[PDB]
């Protein structure tokens, strides 16, 4: 929940777009508070998770790493009066169905502002275009991790014991691919 290994960062979030094996999806979350035109990082309210793969003694047919994600809000005991930026670095993308349950909070929740910066696009078998421009409609801040947002949750989320973040070959190319493909989903 605080710290996640390097191999698994590393497995998870290299961002050359082929599947490879990457079937569960990372997420990384920290919450900020707004104070006199400033955002306040909150400490105690960082971590990460992954999707829940189907167990008979957790859920039975599994649970995707965002409605995990969006489970744990309620818990943080957010003040109703503040406002709050809640940014994700996921690894893949929501699948449509996980889109629109987040597009679904955030019009319920609008002291919230989501920022979501996503490694990879999740293509969810075609349906991942709809969902993604009903989650920007709904207000969410959709964009493509690119270096620096790498070294962000390499420092951030990983237990690193001091080793520096080491950027994979073509890291910077496929964001700029990522980027340019996320660009026409969101314009239509
Ligand atoms: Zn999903």
């Amino acid at each position: 929940r605080h710290s996640m290994d390097p191999p698994t960062f590393t497995f998870n979030f290299n961002n050359e777009p082929w599947v490879r094996g990457r079937h569960e999806t990372y997420l990384c979350y920290e919450v900020e508070r707004m104070h006199n035109d400033t955002w306040v990082l909150l400490n105690q309210r960082r971590g990460f998770l992954c999707n829940q793969a189907p167990h008979k003694h957790g859920f039975l047919e599994g649970r995707h790493a965002e409605l995990c994600f969006l489970d744990v809000i309620p818990f943080w005991k957010l003040d109703l009066d503040q406002d709050y930026r809640v940014t994700c670095f996921t690894s893949w993308s929501p699948c449509f169905s996980c889109a629109q349950e987040m597009a679904k909070f955030i019009s319920k929740n609008k002291h919230v502002s989501l920022c979501i910066f996503t490694a990879r696009i999740y293509d969810d078998q075609g349906r991942c275009q709809e969902g993604l421009r009903t989650l920007a409609e709904a207000g969410a801040k959709i964009s493509i991790m690119t270096y620096s947002e790498f070294k962000h949750c390499w420092d951030t989320f990983v237990d690193h014991q001091g080793c520096p973040f080491q950027p994979w070959d073509g890291l910077d190319e496929h964001s700029q691919d990522l980027s340019g493909r996320l660009r026409a989903i969101l314009q239509n």
